[PDB]
């Protein structure tokens, strides 16, 4: 039983994750402009100490983290910042009562936002990747999805699969998968396993 | 002046594409972005694709028949086909760069166990094939991984306007009993730019040691 609040300026974006869950869990999802204070529906404005981009507002932010979340929530910030997400952080984070996501843009949100909620609940930022995005929502579906697939309800590279037809352009399946000796299967997966975490990962090897 | 292509079992996935950067890229015409379901290209009456492991496992392994079949008509040689996979190459902002400028994009989000190797190697007699993961998790599906690189990619894209940057702060300057760091209101850029690269300095050490060259 896990719920799960997204708050985002963008809140269609986070939709087909939601019109995705099967028989059951819960996500919602939050317009953060919903708690703007000004007629103008601001979420962010320029930061201290100069340079480009905006930083989003901790009064708005603040508001809105004081509604949703409550002393048993995970506050998860997506940030490129942040430490890493691995598949070990979604299988500790798959068996929270509640997570509460927050989006934001890259340039960030105001830093008193996750400091201030860290002094009530557990916090925590993290990057999914070395790359640069506009925004965490892309990052959230990532997240959420990692996460909600360990939920029972819902080392080395893995080698090539193949299936039908065994001769396919010119291509045969290899002929070691059609042989019976599963032991010899097992054996070469291995070493394909080997080969190709070698070529595309030498950093799993050490 | 882009296009990109994706393939998948799922196109009601890839509408969030619709929204943020990649919406206003399309909206511009920067970049045409098309979703395509590969049930397309199936020509049974259950629309199958997807069959057993060769050689046993768990799980099934996408055809490739159907694939052959859309890659044949969405791809030519100047294709750059991105097939995401948690078995693939890293995807990096290196990698982002790169593809900033392609012409050609598609993208092969696959199910399952993932999509019979045969496809990949048959694509790359003709066109450059490039497999990728966006990071080490598992997904069900390469759909939220083609959102990501659409995303990452795109802001890249002429037209479309190292360490870990550190805290950032707007007004008001004290907030809830928790100050703004007095430097940032001083107005001395010498003493700004320096304590944001201690900042950083101090944030990449603690949460990615790793960029800096230090073990974890
Ligand atoms: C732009 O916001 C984000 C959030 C998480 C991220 N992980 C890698 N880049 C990211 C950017
Ligand atoms: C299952 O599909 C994918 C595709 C790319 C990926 N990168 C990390 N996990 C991934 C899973």
């Amino acid at each position: 039983s896990m719920k799960i609040d997204v708050v985002t300026i963008f809140p269609e974006y986070l939709q087909p994750v939601r019109q995705s869950l099967p028989g059951k869990v819960d996500v919602a999802v939050h317009d953060l402009r919903r708690w703007t204070h000004d007629v103008h529906k601001s979420v962010d404005d320029s930061p201290y100490g100069g340079g480009p981009g905006m930083v989003m507002k901790p009064t708005v932010w603040g508001d809105a983290l004081d509604e949703i979340c409550t002393s048993e929530t995970l506050l998860v910030v997506p940030t490129p910042a942040g430490y890493p997400f691995t598949q070990e952080t979604a299988w500790q984070w798959s068996t929270e009562d509640h997570l509460v996501i927050a989006c934001g843009r890259y340039e960030g949100i105001d830093q008193r936002v996750a400091d201030d909620a860290a002094t009530r609940m557990r916090v925590r930022e993290v990057s999914i990747g070395d790359y640069v995005l506009n925004g965490g929502e892309a990052a959230a579906l990532v997240i959420i999805e990692a996460v909600l697939r360990l939920v029972p309800g819902v080392s080395l590279l893995e080698g090539p699969s193949y299936t039908r037809p065994p001769s396919w352009r010119g291509m045969d399946v290899p002929p070691v998968l059609l042989s019976g000796d599963h032991a010899k299967i097992a054996a070469w997966r291995a070493e394909q396993s080997r080969q190709r975490t070698i070529e595309r990962r030498p950093d799993l090897l050490g």
